[PDB]
């Protein structure tokens, strides 16, 4: 099955998922000089006050924090979006070394990691119907750099010891994802895909310009997770990023002058 190694990683994925070589694949390099300010962008609204997390899972690729999305709670709207999109999960991608780890890049610069807050368009009723639609998802992407600690990340870091291997999961309630957001909501936006198989082309990407800082100790704990399941040879969970894909016929729009 797919992964991030030599024989099953991103260069192989097109075999089982031919959309890998599609017209609106993610991530991409954000050329900041080529991105155009768009004054028609409405203000971005991130309303996470009533977010309710359910659990955290190691899926053998990364860890997912999954939210109860049964009520109208944790909504992203505005900016490039029409209508309302509801938070269902967040996930990270990171490196073996601080010099790499992010999926999107900014003028070719790789950040130490990247966080994705995944939301579905409530016009489509649930996540599974939404991913069948070209406007079904909005992913808020946030870069992480190594420096000062992020206090609001520490609850995630501490729970990782309990989900070390593939297939392990834990309850994970009352996690507030507002504690993972930088000060500025300045962003770039473009139409793209999920960055893991099945690579579906359903996503409006909204990538924040301002990174959050996390400490070296916090990201070292991410690197202690395992790809393998319990009782197979230990392969550390690192470098679970897909590299930048061709931009094709797309334009990246900036929300800021
Ligand atoms: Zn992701």
């Amino acid at each position: 099955h797919w992964g991030y190694g030599k024989h099953n990683g991103p260069e192989h994925w097109h075999k089982d998922f031919p959309i890998a070589k599609g017209e609106r694949q993610s991530p991409v390099d954000i050329d900041t000089h080529t991105a155009k300010y768009d004054p028609s962008l409405k203000p971005l609204s991130v309303s996470y006050d009533q977010a309710t997390s359910l659990r955290i899972l190691n899926n053998g690729h990364a860890f997912n924090v999954e939210f109860d999305d049964s009520q109208d709670k944790a909504v992203l709207k505005g900016g490039p979006l029409d209508g309302t999109y509801r938070l269902i999960q967040f996930d990270f991608h990171w490196g073996s070394l601080d010099g790499q780890g992010s999926e999107h890049t900014v003028d070719k610069k790789k950040y130490a990691a990247e966080l994705h807050l995944v939301h579905w368009n409530t016009k489509y009723g649930d996540f599974g119907k939404a991913v069948q639609q070209p406007d079904g998802l909005a992913v808020l992407g946030i870069f992480l750099k190594v420096g000062s600690a992020k206090p609001g990340l520490q609850k995630v870091v501490d729970v990782l010891d309990s989900i070390k291997t593939k297939g392990k999961s834990a309850d994970f309630t009352n996690f507030d994802p507002r504690g993972l957001l930088p000060e500025s909501l300045d962003y770039w936006t473009y139409p793209g895909s999920l960055t893991t198989p099945p690579l579906l082309e359903c996503v409006t990407w909204i990538v924040l310009k301002e990174p959050i800082s996390v400490s070296s100790e916090q990201v070292l704990k991410f690197r202690k997770l395992n790809f393998n399941g319990e009782g197979e040879p230990e392969e550390l969970m690192v470098d679970n990023w897909r590299p930048a894909q061709p931009l094709k016929n797309r334009q990246i729009k900036a929300s800021f002058k």
